[PDB]
């Protein structure tokens, strides 16, 4: 009810009802798809002789030989199931004759707002489409990437932020565990029931529980002839003095576009190191 849902792991409160302003449209192919976040359909399609029937979800099928059928009935239900942000209009048009058509829409936390993409019809005729957008986030540490050289070049990490996934470091194929990480910011939210704490920048999943590395602090810096970024503040060491910490070597490597960070080591299970050769670590023009 009311387009609004409870994070039950950060306590703050989704509110989509400001991408209900206006019909949405987007197109697919030789479909366009008509749909109102939490609202009936304004656009003059898909007509109904069902009054009890309210339309917030519609395919078209252009001209020539177009079509439209019903593709969901208004609702105001917002979902967040393990992780997950949805909205499904349900109750559309038979479909095969034991489905009805339903459109799923699941909201990604984004750094702005991005065009929903249709993705693809399941096979009970569910549209899904995927929708960027910063009101799917949950409250997040964000620290400035950008940085320079004693020589006055200019750097910037920024667009290794990402703010619907993470990054999954690249350990040795019989490792057990794995490594999350994220760049300048703490970490996206993950699917499942386990996810990791949510001041984490840098977790390690795979034991009894998830393991904090390290939070934000400060941004990346040239230090000793290697571009680093640390994250500090993890959970306790063994030693029950130091705290956790993650540090990330950055080099440049122009060919190294689609690249993810290497683990490197563990030490005493406090200090976390990995390495990172990307080409947006190379000096900007
Ligand atoms: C958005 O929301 C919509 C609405 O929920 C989702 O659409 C539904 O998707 C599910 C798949 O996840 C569909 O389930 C399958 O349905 C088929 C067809 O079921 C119909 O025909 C059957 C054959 O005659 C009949 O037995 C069914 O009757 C049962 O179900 C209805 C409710 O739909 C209920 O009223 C009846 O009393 C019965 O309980 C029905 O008329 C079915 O064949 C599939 O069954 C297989 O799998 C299930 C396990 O999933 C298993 O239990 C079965 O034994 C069998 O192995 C399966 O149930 C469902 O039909 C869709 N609903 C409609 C109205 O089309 C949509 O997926 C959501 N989208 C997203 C992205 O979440």
């Amino acid at each position: 009810d009311n387009c609004e849902v409870k994070d039950p792991r950060h306590g703050n409160l989704y509110d989509l009802k400001p991408l209900g302003l206006n019909d949405t449209i987007v197109s697919a192919g030789e479909y366009t798809y008509y749909f109102r976040v939490c609202g009936k359909l304004s656009s003059d399609v898909c007509p109904t002789s069902d009054k009890s029937k309210v339309v917030s979800s519609c395919q078209e099928k252009r001209e020539p030989q177009g079509f439209h059928k019903v593709a969901g009935l208004l609702t105001q239900k917002l979902t967040y199931e393990n992780g997950l942000l949805k909205m499904n209009f349900t109750g559309g048009d038979t479909c095969h004759k034991v489905y009805q058509r339903s459109t799923a829409i699941f909201f990604y936390c984004d750094r702005g707002t991005q065009r929903p993409v249709f993705l693809k019809e399941t096979s009970d005729c569910s549209y899904l489409f995927e929708w960027r957008t910063q009101y799917a986030c949950p409250p997040f540490d964000l620290t400035e990437c950008s940085f320079k050289d004693g020589a006055g070049n200019s750097f910037d990490l920024s667009s290794l932020s990402r703010y619907s996934d993470n990054w999954e470091a690249i350990t040795g194929t019989g490792d057990p565990e794995h490594y999350l990480i994220n760049v300048c910011k703490s970490l996206a939210p993950q699917a499942g029931t386990e996810p990791c704490p949510p001041e984490a920048a840098a977790c390690l999943l795979g034991g009894s529980k998830p393991v904090n590395l390290g939070r934000v602090r400060d941004g990346p810096q040239w230090r000793d002839g290697i571009i680093v970024l640390k994250y500090v503040d993890g959970d306790l060491c063994p030693d029950g003095i130091r705290k956790k910490s993650t540090t990330i070597r950055f080099t440049c490597s122009e060919s190294q576009v689609n690249s993810r960070p290497m683990f490197i080591s563990a030490v005493e299970d406090c200090e976390y190191t990995f390495a990172w050769p990307t080409a947006t670590a190379c000096p900007m023009k």
